[PDB]
């Protein structure tokens, strides 16, 4: 099949390039650029600031272009600059000169990745229902491409720590290739503003601010929580990329069967089920005592992704007009998720101190479970009462 294999490999090489930068990002600043953690909380604040003017902006374009590939050409164009970004630009600029004047080099990561990954999901999602395949399939490539690169980072961490970027950049032109050969064949912005007074959006986004925002702030400093339950902070880290690498292969597997499960259960129960798996991880982490316990908890993250990603599209397409699938994705499951993740993280630090780590996860989990249970009623569609 023409589109499936091209855009399936597109995810493979796209997330390979996100898998070098992202899943080990704080370490890069910590060790390899010697940046204090009283300064990395300001870098993320600017990588998430250019993400807020791009994410909605990418949503309207990703619809107005429809199946036109221009917006995805820009991304594949900017991703070629990946190697000389980290190695020669971003790297020396943040340290030697002021962090503020280099925190605007997090514009790059705002465009390509934080606001560009979901634009790739959304676009390939539209193509996913003009060809004959399921979005969960092909998207499953992202996890294994993420896993492949994930291993190589650790495998290459002491050998040549610039290599992952150089290889990453080489895949960007491979990404240009697959974008070209693949062959694939409305609204106005004032109709777009109609959705914001439709009360069916308010309850979808409520679910995101409630369940998904709480979950992604929970997975913020999970690295600090995870390490304590290994004998050495360092040795626990050395087992961390093992879990991440391995569990992502499982994650693709879970996603493999995801769309079949998703297609009948329906969209709403897909999110409710995702919300339950999310809440279970957030609450049950309060009852963590041993390494095996915390390891298995982290693997719930691999049960969670398929249902959230695949499910949200099934929801957005099923209950909303498709003339807005990219927009209400990049505004609800990305923008509104990111906008609320500014504040829910702020008082997650005033809960690390105010009531400890496991006591912080308890407040979050009962807000996560809180809004999961609430969205059986606020979300329109068929609830779990049907089966
Ligand atoms: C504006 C200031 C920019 C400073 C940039 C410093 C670049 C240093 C590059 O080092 C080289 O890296 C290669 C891999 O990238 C290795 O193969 C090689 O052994 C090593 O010598
Ligand atoms: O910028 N974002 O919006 C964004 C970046 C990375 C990301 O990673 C997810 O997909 C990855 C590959 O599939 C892994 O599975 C990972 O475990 C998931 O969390 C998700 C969202």
């Amino acid at each position: 099949n023409t589109n499936f294999w091209m855009f399936g490999l597109f995810f493979f090489f796209y997330f390979f390039i996100m898998g070098a930068y992202f899943p080990f990002f704080p370490i890069w600043l910590h060790d390899i650029n010697h940046i204090s953690k009283s300064d990395t909380w300001i870098i993320f604040a600017a990588i998430s600031l250019f993400s807020l003017l791009f994410q909605p902006l990418f949503g309207l374009l990703s619809d107005k272009l429809g199946l036109r590939k221009y917006l995805l050409w820009i991304i594949t164009g900017m991703l070629v600059m990946f190697a000389p970004f980290f190695i020669f630009i971003f790297g020396p600029l943040l340290q030697y000169n002021i962090l503020v004047g280099s925190i605007v080099g997090g514009i790059y990561l705002g465009f390509c990745f934080n606001a560009g990954a979901p634009a790739v999901e959304a676009f390939i999602e539209k193509v996913s229902r003009r060809s004959n395949f399921e979005f969960g399939r092909a998207r499953m490539f992202g996890c294994v491409g993420w896993a492949l690169c994930a291993s190589i980072v650790g495998i290459m961490f002491t050998i040549n720590n610039q290599f992952v970027f150089w290889l990453g950049s080489g895949c960007a032109l491979i990404l240009a290739v697959l974008l070209f050969f693949a062959k694939t064949d409305a609204f106005s912005l004032k109709l777009a503003l109609e959705l914001f007074r439709q009360p069916k959006l308010w309850f979808l986004s409520l679910y995101v601010i409630g369940v998904s925002c709480t979950y992604d702030v929970f997975d913020q400093q999970f690295a600090n929580f995870f390490t304590s339950f290994f004998a050495t902070g360092e040795q626990g880290t050395r087992v961390f990329w093992y879990v991440t690498t391995m569990g992502e292969l499982l994650n693709a597997s879970i996603m493999f069967f995801a769309p079949l499960i998703i297609n009948r259960i329906g969209g709403k129960n897909a999110l409710l089920l995702a919300g339950t798996i999310m809440s279970v991880r957030i609450i049950g982490s309060s009852f963590a005592t041993s390494a095996l316990e915390v390891v298995i908890l982290k693997t719930l993250h691999m049960f969670e992704v398929p249902f959230l990603l695949v499910g949200c599209f099934k929801y957005i397409t099923s209950q909303f007009e498709v003339r807005f699938s990219a927009t209400i994705y990049l505004v609800c499951f990305c923008f509104f998720k990111q906008l609320a993740m500014i504040f829910m993280s702020v008082l997650a630090g005033n809960m690390y101190e105010s009531i400890g780590f496991q006591g912080a996860y308890l407040v979050l989990g009962l807000v996560a479970l809180g809004f999961t249970l609430i969205s059986v009623f606020t979300l329109s569609g068929p609830g779990p009462l049907s089966l």
